């Protein structure tokens, strides 16, 4: 139900930021290619959040925009790929090399990112080109 | 838990709302109709919510008026009728023809929105009309 | 986590309460006998709060003062005794009553409020009384 | 997802403190030696908190410092060491102390402490060190 956060920036710790919105210190885990595009600490960011709930957890993964959220929440709707593995790709490469990669079938790109799978970078990569189709964006 | 949220509206892509209260960009899913009731991005809106817990997610259903929720909120107690459903009864019609409907018994209203089912269009009414001598409400 | 409460009241429904906190309107489950304490609608509360999370539901019940949620918590560790029954006893009888009550193994006291039990009355009494001396308080 | 705390201190029971953030009063458990480390009531206070969720509870954990925060993430892995039991090896001893005791194995020191076991205490030693190697802080 959280979609976004507007606060000040307290402290840096890749794959960690502690984004303060009231007096309420949220911890949010964001790719680290979004590490380049944050604010200095003390000033402040606004974060599209994604909130996943489980029976012992309570967490926060956040983008610099919508478009790498919405790949980040499709992405993880496939079996063997979760939050973190979700990380991993888009810390590995652009929204941008993703989709390109995606569209022409390249798994070779894919195997490459850390714990991925030669199995699972195939059943990606169709699932993938499947979901694209149905959305909208300026990454395309 | 959380009864009403009053904030800004920072987007509202149907049927999803954006409304920041405090720092925090709250989703809210209303009633397509509620849609157009609602101000525009930049100004404060008020709007009555639900919120349903379960294992694997926290959400917000959010309404124009305390009508519209307890219809809400008893629609989903009917077997076969989830939140997603009940969107559309309050999206495909408004809250005041449904009551008279079930009153009615007229089944042939309700068997022409979205996969609702020609038998729970049925069970809808026949349950319906035992709780709704039970409440109170403008909507009456 | 959550064990106060300061905002303003927005509507009294008992046994709801809706206080405002920031924008975000929270729903309070009190005892009847507590709304006789409470500001006029527009003015500022402080009520003390007992969260209770369960896999479906996130439920506030909420207490003018620090004794009758002392109370409420030691009344729902009883098996057969959940919350709303806890608010039923509550609602009942004032705090020292159930005390007195209490003390003197005065099981006629319960038989009388909603949907008790007989053998469940007597089962309150000894508990409770065992209970007892492990605190402190105004009430006693 | 809540890494920290920012507000006024309402009321400090130990072990638990009352922080108000906003409107909201938190519930924050801390190590008794904590306790004495924080201001006084009407004063602001900073805490590191670790949050914990299950079925049945939403806990915070408070801390005055990171180091004290990943020493106690690190001794409720270990099992047989819950949240309880962990607030006591930083309640009854402080944080540099037991790092020592890991290091150099001593066994006598972590047996005096409250219900922990002997053969828990060897676990611990034993555990905690595999643990040790692989991070960073100013308790070291």
């Amino acid at each position: 139900m959280i979609g976004r956060l507007r606060g000040i920036i307290i402290e840096k710790q890749p794959p960690l930021v502690l984004i303060e919105v009231g007096g309420v210190g949220y911890e949010v885990h964001m790719p680290m290619t979004c590490f380049y595009e944050l604010p200095e600490a003390g000033q402040e960011a606004i974060v599209f959040t994604h909130f996943v709930v489980r029976e012992d957890a309570q967490l926060l993964y956040g983008f610099n925009n919508k478009q790498e959220r919405t790949l980040f929440k499709e992405l993880i709707k496939t079996n063997g790929v979760g939050p973190k593995l979700a990380l991993a790709i888009l810390s590995g490469m652009s929204a941008q090399q993703f989709v390109n990669a995606v569209e022409r079938e390249e798994v070779g790109a894919l195997v490459k990112l850390p714990g991925i799978g030669k199995k699972t970078a195939e059943r990606l990569i169709v699932e993938m080109k499947d979901r694209f189709k149905g959305l909208h964006g300026d990454l395309f």
